[PDB]
């Protein structure tokens, strides 16, 4: 309770389903895996692939991660996922996001052995 | 001194150029927009739109800042965008960046008057 | 049903009145022009001005719709408007909306030969 | 010109020699295999194994391509490579390599039926 690895698939993955459908995700997502339990996280973002896909861009495209560290890794392929970004009214308790999916790269930070993302640097 | 609103220019407006041209696009303007100058900054974006057109965004999708802040703006067009993330391998002063063109939409965060952007928030 | 020209000023224009006379506006007009019909519109604005004013602002300030489109234009003046949206104690048929009156903005994405609005997308 | 297939045996494959016989195996088989006609082509590698074993790989680990396709495919088992590099004083038309010899596994890509390797992508 929990690792970094648990914790990344706790924020980052779901693999329920293949896309995003109705505005109401992020709303309700947000909400079930304890990120708007304190603050409403301004964004986040969920990937909608297998957790062997992800966890294999630890061995694809090297590079730097946001905070200058260098162990993240950009997948070489789109992905799904779902961007979500909290909303211009939004207060907490109430915390509202506009859901977006798509298709984009995603970079992830890599550590440990097992070789596995810990963070999710951003979708490119 | 300098203004935030000429600071954000300074690092994010590339009105010359409808898209990057090259894959050494932002290598080139990492370095000569003086952002290597201290440290090899890991992330950068630059647009390829009219100043009018960026600045326009600040009356358009409200939304959060990444760090909670309300004062976030989302262009509701998608836009012509050059993102810029070092690579792995590159070390300070020699800098280098892979480069990724696309059109998306920018989340730029805006404040004063005249209201305007000064700072990049994301693309997505 | 109708041409794109014609749908927004049935829906839109109200050149017969200097503005909404009662707190129940919205009710007479969301009914008299069939927006209450079929459903309750939830947003619904109606300009108390001239459809040549109104044709105009299609030659006004280019901006970008809320929908990413860039057929939108924003009046330079401010137009004697009326906002609908629907008060809490109104479900379909019985159909009740907030009123509000005002001088906004009008921003009209407009197309066709003549170039004239066929859809309204937002006051300011 | 050549079909996929041929084109990759006719850059990637030497299962005439075990490995690099020298510092110079590059040059001269950079030169052989026809691969400076045109410009000095900066990085290629050689594997010195049979073709079938290297056909095989098509069949073995899964994995995705640097350019993000799906269709490539990682070696069990590490295999007899030379990796060669355009060494920096190198100058069209006289191009010259560094001679890097090692047991990795390769990344292919593989089309067509019968399944084949028609690119080369990495050594890891
Ligand atoms: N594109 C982005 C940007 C930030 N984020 C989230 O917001 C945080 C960045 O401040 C990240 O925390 P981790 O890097 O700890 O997962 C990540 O959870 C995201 O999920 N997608
Ligand atoms: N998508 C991103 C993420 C970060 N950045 C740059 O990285 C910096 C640190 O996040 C930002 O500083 P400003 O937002 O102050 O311009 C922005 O310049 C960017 O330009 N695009
Ligand atoms: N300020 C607003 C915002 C939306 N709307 C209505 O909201 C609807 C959907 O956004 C629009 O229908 P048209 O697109 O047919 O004009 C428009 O009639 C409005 O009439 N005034
Ligand atoms: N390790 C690597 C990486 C790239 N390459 C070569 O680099 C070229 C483009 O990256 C490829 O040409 P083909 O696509 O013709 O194989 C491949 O031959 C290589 O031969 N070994």
């Amino acid at each position: 309770k929990e690792t970094a690895a648990a914790h990344f698939e706790h924020q980052h993955m779901d693999s329920s389903t293949s896309a995003a459908s109705s505005s109401n995700y992020c709303n309700q997502m947000m909400k079930s895996r304890n990120l708007t339990k304190d603050r409403c996280k301004p964004v986040n973002t969920f990937v909608h692939e297998s957790l062997a896909d992800v966890q294999a861009v630890c061995s694809q495209k090297n590079v730097a991660c946001k905070n200058g560290q260098t162990n993240c890794y950009q997948s070489y392929s789109t992905m799904s996922i779902t961007d979500c970004r909290e909303t211009g009214s939004s207060k907490y308790p109430n915390c509202a996001y506009k859901t977006t999916q798509a298709n984009k790269h995603i970079i992830v930070a890599c550590e440990g052995n097992p070789y596995v993302p810990v963070h999710f640097d951003a979708s490119v």
